[PDB]
């Protein structure tokens, strides 16, 4: 700490300021509940589920997203049913494996999915 310094010569210095995304979202911050699987028949399966708690979801749940997967080359399929909180998939095969997933949907958009629950059909 003393008085003794010598300024330096001129120097360059870039400058810029871009705009960042500051949009607000009303999407949920938690997966659905009561997400289980139950094989009714060899080529039939009923998937049930329920909406999130009255604390995470902001918008009044409008519907739900459903995505099933098949044990074969890429070729999934998305589907949603606002009617009820259950979807029965019929037309599957035997000794196969299928997976599903439920996602809460709000007035804003689709919420985060839950664990990938898998289910196998009864050989007989």
């Amino acid at each position: 700490g003393s008085s003794g310094s010598s300024g330096n010569r001129y120097g360059p210095g870039v400058s810029t300021d871009d705009i960042t995304v500051v949009t607000l979202s009303d999407v949920p911050s938690a997966p659905p509940q009561n997400v289980s699987l139950e094989v009714v028949n060899s080529r039939s399966i009923k998937v049930s589920w329920l909406p999130p708690p009255s604390g995470t979801q902001n918008g009044f749940i409008t519907g739900y997203k459903i995505r099933h997967r098949k044990t074969t080359r890429r070729g999934e399929m998305e589907t949603l049913e606002p009617n009820n909180l259950w979807y029965l998939f019929t037309g599957l095969e035997k000794g196969s494996q299928y997976s599903f997933q439920v996602s809460a949907m709000t007035v804003n958009g689709t919420g985060p999915p839950s664990n990938w629950y898998t289910a196998e059909t009864p050989e007989n």
